[PDB]
């Protein structure tokens, strides 16, 4: 797959608004689809443990944006990071913009 692999991962984040790759199991990726839950959100989730290739796209999301670990936080435009930031950017009133620009 790779380049293969890499397409499937971009061509989920676009539609989208908001997309977290996910796994199952993982803790923090739970805080991370509450927070906007319960701020009026909208997203799309892809547990990758699920999936067969999810480990490819994993490695792809990996070169495409440096980060390795789950989540994986896409609004709209493009990269946001983990829950780690997702919510740092909840702190400053913005978080809540970012979304509205993207719609909810």
């Amino acid at each position: 797959s790779d380049p293969m692999a890499l397409a499937k991962a971009k061509e989920i984040v676009a539609s989208a608004p908001v997309v977290v790759f996910s796994k199952s199991y993982c803790p923090f990726c739970v805080q991370v689809k509450k927070l906007f839950t319960q701020l009026g959100a909208s997203f799309k989730a892809i547990e990758l443990d699920t999936e067969s290739d999810g480990t490819e796209i994993q490695s792809a999301l990996a070169e495409w944006t440096g980060q390795r670990t789950v989540p994986n936080v896409f609004i709209n435009g493009k990269h946001i990071g983990g829950c780690d930031d997702t919510i740092a950017l909840n702190k400053g009133g913005k978080l809540v913009a970012l979304l509205t620009e993207a719609g909810a």
